[PDB]
């Protein structure tokens, strides 16, 4: 069914699957871990709604989640903070400036400024967040049939991004230029995820990273 | 004048700029130890680096940047650039990484450095992906230039600094134009063109991942001062 969707159907699906913006519950690391943990529960249920994701085996679903989770968290943060220059909107009651580790903060800030400079639209945002889910773990995996399916869904999402842009009036040159601009930021999101994951470790927080079994269990629930 | 180039002139510039293929040390002691394999790899990478700076200086637009920004882009990109070169050299050697014509390593050989094998498998997967896609040489040089300009652009305050970033993004747009031109010229439909562009750019995210994972183990890394001195020479 996912491969028969039109660009409008794809966008409508992803917009309806969007998680809500959560609040923090009242240390800073404690507040952020608690927020991320509640965000993770919504992310599984969002992932199940990304067209094509539930066609994969449970093992492959876990592997993609297991690789994309912090990138998804981060891209959501950068989206939330777009309209707050100089600050990261972890939650509406948890808005941070740099003075409040700083290297990654600055990288997140730069990404928000870039989305702002590009006038990133929410319909584009949801497509990119789906791309991360399906792409981040695909090169590190039935497996053949599974990878083929993932790449066909990814092509569907490209088509949808191009359709969105054409509908907005972008020339053909502009469509491809913007498509390349958006995807290249995904290489910066990966970078930031890997450094975040390195920073979690150096803070002695290797325990907050969701394990394969946690994801599998959350997904079977 | 970099942004005045046509697509055909960009491809020609990038092809002419390609670095040479170097050899590894001749007849090393085999089987390798951890230390010895690392030694060989470090020595090869150190010598590749010099030619990488020569190549970088010929990537259109690169020398319009300040020396400080040129070094910053190379600090961020060098390992990704070495890795994409490795993956390209290895396309026609499934299951194997052609570090040099005289250093062709399979997976079991990666195990000799604890933790290496996981990056080894990622590199082999990327080479299989390029084979599956029938990556063309002209496309490869465009990709490798994208990594140089993009990897460090987001971590550059002043009018000049915004002009530097704007210049980088404009050159990146030109290379996008060039990739599309190559694809259209090959006969791909518009739909195919956009799909193939996305597929190529998404592989860049994986190469970044591998570079992050390998840099972690490096912690060998070329210093700011080394790169600056090489750039002025
Ligand atoms: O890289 S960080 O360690 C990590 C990435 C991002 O910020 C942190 C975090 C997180 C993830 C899962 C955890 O269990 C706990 C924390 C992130 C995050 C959380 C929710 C969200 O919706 C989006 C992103 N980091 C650097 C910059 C600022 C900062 C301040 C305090 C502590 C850490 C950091
Ligand atoms: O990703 S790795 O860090 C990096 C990729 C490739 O293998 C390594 C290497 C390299 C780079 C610079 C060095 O000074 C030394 C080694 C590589 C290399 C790639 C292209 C090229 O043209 C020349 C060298 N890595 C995996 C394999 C074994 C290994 C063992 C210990 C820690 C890391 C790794």
């Amino acid at each position: 069914l996912a491969l028969s969707l039109t660009a409008d159907q794809m966008v409508s699906a992803l917009l309806d699957a969007e998680p809500p913006i959560l609040y923090s519950e009242y240390s800073m690391m404690g507040l952020l871990t608690n927020l991320a943990d509640r965000e993770l529960v919504h992310m599984i249920n969002w992932a199940k709604r990304v067209p094509g994701f539930v066609d994969l085996t449970s093992h492959d679903q876990v592997h993609l989640l297991e690789c994309a989770w912090l990138e998804i968290l981060m891209i959501g943060l950068v989206w939330r903070s777009m309209e707050h220059p100089g600050k990261l909107l972890f939650a509406p009651n948890l808005l941070l400036d740099r003075n409040q580790m700083v290297e990654i903060f600055d990288m997140l800030l730069a990404t928000s400024s870039r989305f702002r400079m590009m006038n990133l639209q929410g319909e584009e945002f949801v497509c990119l967040k789906s791309i991360i889910l399906l792409n981040s773990g695909v090169y590190t995996f039935k497996s053949l049939e599974e990878k083929d399916h993932i790449h066909r869904v990814l092509d569907k999402i490209t088509d949808t991004l191009i359709h969105l842009m054409a509908k907005a009036g972008l020339t053909l040159q502009q469509q491809h230029q913007r498509l390349a601009q958006l995807l290249l930021i995904l290489s910066h999101i990966r970078h930031m995820s890997n450094k975040g994951m390195e920073h979690l470790y150096s803070m002695k927080c290797k325990n907050v990273v969701p394990s394969y079994d946690l994801l599998l269990e959350m997904l079977d629930a």
